[PDB]
């Protein structure tokens, strides 16, 4: 995340890091107790490394009482994804067991309702990707407020000139940001699951270029079917 701040540790108790042969990789969402929601683009060339995801975190590297790595039995990327389209990136990772669930590790509820939010609606997006334009990883959880672009003005010429389809919004980029590493991680507005972010303009935090997410209620099916 550009331009953001430390979050408040454990305050959200759905952030998942998905982790290839143990270090971050992307954000994810629990949105059940066995299911995990990222996006598709980051296992596109993950081959037969290790896929794990980690709950209840603040911290990568510091233990923590909540703190919990979790192996995956399965990871079902959508199957309209293609590496190389912006389209329908979004991925399910089902855990090797249900998480322990409490204070900490809790799933999100998400968007069923496929309407657009209002425009500017003040959403938060959360990530460990990097924070500056020199590559900085944070060790610890950041996150930014960032309000709802109006999918018009992201389309514009000037900005994703068609790209945003109805199955994405978008959301400010000036300055504030996701970025490489936060990609799979949420969008919440209003207390519910809303977008996941995905890299479909991979530059960070040029206004011109806002921030895509995929909509969730857009896949409800999809999502309900892999449950
Ligand atoms: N603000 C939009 C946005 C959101 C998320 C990611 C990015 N940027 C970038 N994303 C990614 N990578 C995506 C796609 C592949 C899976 C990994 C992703 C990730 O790490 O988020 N690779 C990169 C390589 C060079 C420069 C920038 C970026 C940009």
């Amino acid at each position: 995340i550009l331009g953001g701040r430390e979050a408040e540790a454990h305050a959200r108790p759905y952030m998942a890091s998905v982790q290839l042969n143990g270090a971050h990789l992307c954000g994810g969402v629990l949105v059940a107790e066995q299911w995990v929601l990222s996006a598709a683009h980051c296992l596109e060339d993950a081959a037969d490394g290790k896929v794990q995801v980690l709950l209840g975190a603040h911290s990568l590297s510091q233990p923590e009482p909540s703190k919990r790595l979790y192996d995956v039995l399965r990871a079902v990327p959508h199957p309209d994804s293609q590496p190389d389209t912006i389209d329908h990136d979004l991925l399910l990772l089902q855990l090797s067991e249900k998480a322990t669930l409490g204070p900490a590790v809790r799933p999100l509820p998400w968007q069923r309702v496929d309407r657009d939010v209002a425009p500017g609606t003040l959403c938060d997006v959360a990530g460990w990707g990097i924070v500056n334009h020199a590559g900085r990883r944070p060790d610890s959880l950041q996150h930014v407020l960032l309000p709802v672009l109006d999918r018009a003005t992201c389309n514009r010429r000037t900005h994703h000139d068609g790209a945003i389809t109805e199955r994405l919004m978008c959301a400010e980029s000036n300055r504030r940001d996701s970025c490489k590493g936060d990609s799979g991680g949420p969008l919440v507005c209003g207390g519910v699951l809303e977008g996941v972010v995905t890299s479909g303009s991979r530059v960070c935090g040029n206004r011109k270029k806002p921030g895509i997410y995929t909509r969730v209620a857009s896949y409800a099916a999809w999502i309900d079917s892999v449950l």
